[PDB]
DNA sequence: ATGATGACGCT
DNA sequence: AGCGTCAT
């Protein structure tokens, strides 16, 4: 009772970018602007893959993965922006920069973990504390909170209005005197998240969304709650309302394998109906950590602390080739890996003078013909000279022997390089 | 014929 | 070391 750790120790953010490198297109070319469009990457193959959609466009079904052609059967009038190509492959590099505009601003505001190109969470427990003191006793205007959802309220017209009933009846039940109240703490925490993406928005021209809550997989789901251009509260009591008909595979980490074996082994669906289970029922069947992290996370409580890490820990480039296009000669083979690697070198150069480090270990994976894994085969090597000749050599050198014979056999599928264990430099 | 990319767990 | 899982 007294002692029944309750995980609402910290304030953590969740910021994920609405329709990122839509936006990223968006601003560089205003014709696309407030207009049903995607992202492509390639353009032959059924007029290229879809990686990105905007809003306007998915009200017509267009989703990632669709083939540009098929999309536009859904919404003839669909706009397309391209990736770059270099060197016979995509590139990103646009967007990875975009990114960084944003999590520079972030940066500011708190340390922050890069969850992905355009995810990042938020450590605010600090800047709460801080701010709570600043801001006397005073209370919290609904002005400070222009885009907040409360989530589970309103309880007891259109949709602008029922968040701020909603919101209302939050900021109404505040203890404001209490500087410990975990409550208050989230709702600061939000007023902070709100001045944050304005701050992103005015500085980049970019919208996203936010979930604020007490760990990381809380403040994930509430991000999605309310896309895009909104930001959401998961308070530690709204937890057994929201998980009661919470699918478990919406719960990060859940969504593959293991989330299935969950569902199955115990005939469950929903994350709330894990209570009913003592840990070691689940440490049972899930393992000890898993069961653990289980018994926790069913009750809104999670431990998994916001890294301090803004740079990735590997740098890799890859590229499929699909059906008749599989590599089935040791020049073509050869000659790709040149490609990724002079890709890869010119990352990994910018990188060095970018961030001060050099990695040291050259990660090589290919995928053969006829498996469904993402990877068939990985081999390393070292990496000491960022020259592109001599890592794809190297690569080359590594890979060399799963061919069971001028031709390669049999075809690889695809090619990656990474390089990785980065040291100060 | 979705991709490109990245983190971390298990052995 | 090398493979498997899960994610944007
Ligand atoms: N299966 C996926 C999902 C995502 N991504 C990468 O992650 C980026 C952002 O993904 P996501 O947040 O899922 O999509 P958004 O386009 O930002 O849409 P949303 O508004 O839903 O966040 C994508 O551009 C893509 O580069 C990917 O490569 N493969
Ligand atoms: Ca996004």
């Amino acid at each position: 009772g007294p002692h029944m750790a309750t995980g609402q120790d910290r304030v953590v953010a969740l910021v994920d970018m609405d329709c990122f490198f839509v936006q990223v297109e968006q601003r560089q070319n205003p014709h696309l602007r407030n207009k049903p469009c995607a992202v492509v990457q390639y353009k032959s193959w059924k007029g290229g893959g879809i990686i990105a959609v905007s809003y306007e466009a998915r009200a017509f079904g267009v989703t990632r993965s669709m083939w540009a052609d098929d999309a536009k059967k859904l919404c003839p009038d669909l706009l397309l922006a391209q990736v770059r190509e270099s060197r016979g492959k995509a590139n990103l590099t646009k967007y990875r920069e975009a990114s960084v505009e944003v999590m520079e601003i972030m940066s500011r505001f708190a340390v922050i973990e890069r969850a992905s190109i355009d995810e990042a969470y938020v450590d605010l427990t600090s800047a709460v504390q801080e701010r709570l003191q600043k801001l006397q006793g005073q209370p919290i205007s609904a002005d400070l909170l222009p885009s907040t959802y409360i989530e589970g309220l309103p309880q007891g017209v259109q949709k602008e209005g029922m968040r701020k009933q909603g919101l209302f009846q939050w900021l109404d039940s505040l203890q404001i005197d209490n500087l410990t109240s975990p409550d208050l703490q989230l709702t600061v925490g939000a007023v902070i998240v709100e001045e944050m993406r304005a701050a992103i928005e005015r500085e980049t021209g970019f919208q996203c969304s936010a979930g604020i809550s007490h760990n990381k997989v809380l403040a994930k789901l509430a991000c999605g709650l309310n896309k895009p251009n909104r930001q959401t509260l998961v308070s530690h009591g709204s937890v057994p309302q929201l998980f009661s008909q919470m699918p478990i595979r919406k719960i990060r980490s859940l969504g593959g394998k293991l989330g299935a074996s969950v569902i199955e082994i115990l005939g469950i669906e929903y994350m709330g109906e894990l209570t009913q289970f003592t840990e070691s029922q689940l440490q049972s069947h899930f393992g000890e950590k898993n069961g653990s992290w289980l018994y926790a996370m069913c009750r809104g409580i999670e431990h998994d602390p916001v890294k301090p890490r803004q740079l990735p820990k590997t740098i890799g480039c890859s590229k499929n080739f699909p059906g008749k296009t599989a590599l089935a000669t040791r020049e073509q083979v050869q000659w790709w890996l040149l490609q990724l690697a002079q890709e890869l070198e010119e990352r990994l150069t910018k990188d060095r003078n970018d961030n001060d480090r050099v990695a040291t270990q050259l990660v090589v994976s290919i995928r053969v013909q006829g498996d469904k894994r993402l990877s068939s085969l990985r081999r390393c090597c070292a990496l000491t000279r960022y020259d592109a000749h001599k890592m794809s050599h190297d690569a080359f050198t590594v890979i060399k022997n799963c061919n069971t014979s001028t031709e390669w056999s049999p075809p690889l599928t695809m090619l990656f390089l990474c390089a990785t264990k980065f040291s100060a430099s």
